[PDB]
């Protein structure tokens, strides 16, 4: 336990991992590496600390600003000049264009779904990386896109009618995406390859594609292919053919399945979807990350799950070519705020988890750039670039600091400059109002921006905590600030020249069980100009790819350039309740909803160390809860409590009223301790109660300190 290197005390469980598993193959001298680590942690920590204090300073000045201006309607011009003078608002920089080179085509060119997965879960990570290709049949059958109404529902045995509905859906999709010259795919009787072009055998005629350029390849014999590979809007569509199969004999063409290129890119998350409070957890995360970059990562289930090898097809000509079988992987480090053990000072204080993440993740990602016996067969980046998305950055200063950190890390690892690219999240109000500046700060490392509306909502609440009673969270979608936020985001991205160089991304779909609703509504994002959008599951990625097959994102971006449909005054518009009063029924509805949402997530975060749970709301609708939604739910209550809408008695009564209901949900597990009826002695209950009753004092409303504290406290009160 504990190993002293330089002025650092490094936990043994980390030192062993880094020196025995990560370092070998990176051609980096362990002594030189650790020395560089000590030097970086020494040089950048004070500059790092100044930023976190600036957050508390700025927030304090604004908090006081609301106190001495009560009841009266807020004067927006005074607000603007105030944020201007205090530094919260920065001048709009001179127009420019990024020059981030050495980026893979999956980011610069290809537009499609993007996955986000907790890296601590091997299975979900493997499925995420393998979600590059996903069955449309399984996605249509398994989900509610095809209703179980009049016709046929689901059951233990395969359903014929539902299967035919799925097939019909897929056929219509094929007709709409890669259309035939005349007729429909629903009438196809077979597929052949004659003279370098695709020939579809209809009962009436025989035909090719309306534009044969959409024919990308095939497998097997030319006159009897096992699969036909097509392409639309950069996304590949694969039609599996096996007339004498499980689904082939039923189909009138022998089509077994329709595989779609789904998750183009995948985010390996070390933040809001995971629970890592100590050294061992970080070691697990880094372990799975290492397995991902090496390619030897596996997970058993009566068989074993591994990463997909690259796919190989026959070109229309006759030669064999190869498409990527895995998703291009980003990795999301933690924010600047939180610290961690693992390595500590000579004194005894924790070290910024962000720096650690930069160094370690950066080090590990080197394996995924090369293909050998030491580094592992599977190669992540073909262009030789490390893609790291940095979340929760407050402004151009912090962005620039992340750039400096990345530069230093690249110096340590011996990587050429700008090897480690950055995915600037847009989920901070200051970052939102200084977006162009944040982009300019990383105008040679930026690979994407992204609307993280959840943390942006939470930050929006906490920033104007003292301004007055906010509205119910379910109303936040109708507020001007968030729409202006999205539009300004896309506009800034396109103005920066992201079209063909970088990605403009949009937030997550949380209703995991409402896939029909997702198909219906999520098409708004690619129609809004979003080069990419976040999906909760591989299936959801498969279903979300449809939108990109229907919407020409590139053309939308071309038709969106120059337009400025977002004013700064709309961005600073606080989502106050104005002069609206809710009925006690609505009040207690919102309170109980929030409390259930809090409990259901914090109980699994604290006890079982799960950073992302499928928790239902109060209307019995399964949502996907992580730190962001928890943050919104906590800050909302911390607002209503701090403005006399509700009291501590109300929130306690609601928590005690919703605690047994949450127990009902998790009463099927094995390692689940019922937090009832002894509410006072449950660490999870205390965690929730503190998250609510002290959320107003949390730095930028962040939920990391409390969660980590209670998680450590749980691990301690169970070790014996
Ligand atoms: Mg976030």
């Amino acid at each position: 336990d504990r190993v002293s290197v330089g002025n650092l005390r490094i936990a043994r469980v980390l030192y062993d991992f880094v020196n025995n598993e990560a370092l070998p193959g990176t051609d980096i001298d362990p002594d030189s590496f650790w020395a560089g680590v000590d030097k970086v942690v020494a040089d950048l920590t004070p500059q790092n600390q100044a930023l976190l204090n600036a957050r508390d300073e700025l927030q304090a000045q604004i908090d006081k600003w609301h106190r001495r201006r009560v009841i009266e309607p807020i004067d927006m011009d005074a607000y603007r000049q105030f944020l201007t003078e205090i530094g919260y608002l920065l001048p709009e920089p001179d127009d420019f264009t990024i020059t981030t080179s050495g980026v893979d085509a999956e980011i610069t060119t290809t537009a499609g779904p993007q996955l986000v997965v907790p890296v601590l879960n091997a299975r979900f990570a493997l499925n995420a990386a393998n979600a590059r290709w996903g069955s449309l049949y399984d996605a249509l059958y398994g989900t509610d896109v095809i209703p179980e109404t009049d016709g046929a529902e689901k059951g233990p045995t395969y359903n014929k009618v539902r299967g035919d509905k799925v097939i019909a859906y897929a056929r219509k999709f094929l007709d709409d995406s890669v259309p035939l010259s005349s007729g429909s795919f629903g009438d196809a009787t077979g597929f052949t390859v004659q003279d370098g072009q695709l020939v579809v055998a209809l009962p009436d005629k025989s035909t090719g594609l309306a534009n044969p350029g959409q024919f990308a390849g095939y497998t097997g014999a030319a006159e009897s292919p096992t699969s036909v590979l097509l392409i639309n809007h950069g996304l590949h569509i694969e039609i599996l053919i096996d007339p004498e199969s499980q689904v082939g004999t039923t189909d009138r063409a022998g089509v077994k399945d329709v595989i779609l290129e789904s998750a183009i890119t995948t985010i390996m998350d070390f933040e809001d979807s995971v629970a890592a409070v100590d050294a061992a957890d970080k070691v697990l995360g880094y372990r799975n990350w290492l397995g991902l970059n090496k390619g030897d990562l596996a997970a058993a289930v009566a068989f074993l799950r591994v990463l997909n090898r690259d796919r190989n097809y026959t070109a229309p000509g006759g030669g064999q070519f190869t498409l990527p079988g895995r998703s291009l992987m980003f990795v999301r480090n933690v924010g600047h705020l939180m610290t961690n053990d693992a390595i500590v000072d000579t004194d005894g204080s924790e070290v910024f988890e962000g720096i650690m993440d930069a160094l370690f993740t950066g080090l590990i990602a080197i394996h995924g750039l090369k293909a050998s016996d030491v580094n592992g067969p599977l190669i992540n980046s073909r262009t030789g670039s490390i893609y790291i998305v940095k979340p929760k950055m407050h402004g151009p200063a912090e962005v620039a600091f992340t750039c400096e950190l990345f530069s230093r890390v690249e110096d340590v690892l011996g990587l050429p400059q700008n090897t480690m690219k950055i995915g600037i999240m847009d989920e901070e109000r200051r970052t939102t109002v200084n977006l162009k500046a944040c982009i300019k700060a990383a105008a040679d490392r930026v690979v994407f921006i992204n609307t993280g509306f959840l943390d942006r909502t939470g930050d929006e609440i906490h920033t104007s905590m003292e301004a007055g009673p906010m509205v119910r969270k379910g109303t936040m979608k109708s507020q001007p600030w968030i729409l202006a936020y999205e539009d300004h985001n896309v506009d800034a991205g396109l103005a920066a020249g992201f079209s063909g160089r970088a990605q403009v991304g949009k937030g997550m779909w949380t209703m995991t069980e409402l896939m029909a609703d997702m198909v219906e509504t999520k098409i708004a994002q690619p129609r809004a100009g979003a080069s990419t959008a976040w999906v909760p599951s591989p299936t959801a990625a498969t279903l979300h790819a449809l939108h990109y097959h229907q919407v020409d994102v590139a053309a939308v971006q071309q038709g969106l350039a120059g337009k400025r449909r977002a004013t700064i005054e709309q961005l600073l518009t606080i989502p106050l309740a104005k002069e609206l009063a809710w009925a006690p029924d609505e009040i207690r509805e919102e309170v109980d909803n929030n409390c259930q949402s809090i409990l259901g997530y914090v109980v699994r975060w604290v006890d079982q160390g799960v950073g992302c749970s499928k928790v239902p709301d109060i209307h019995d609708v399964a949502l996907m809860e992580d730190r962001a939604t928890l943050r919104i739910s906590s800050q909302l209550l911390a607002n209503w409590l701090r403005h006399g809408v509700i009291t501590s008695a109300d929130v306690r009564a609601s928590l005690e009223r919703m605690a047994p209901l949450v127990d009902r949900q998790n009463a099927g597990d094995v390692a689940y301790r019922p937090m009832a009826p002894n509410f006072d002695d449950s660490i999870a209950f205390l965690a929730a109660q503190e998250l609510i009753l002290s959320g107003a004092q949390q730095p930028n409303g962040y939920t990391e300190p409390i969660l980590h504290r209670r998680r450590r406290e749980f691990k301690a009160r169970a070790a014996e």
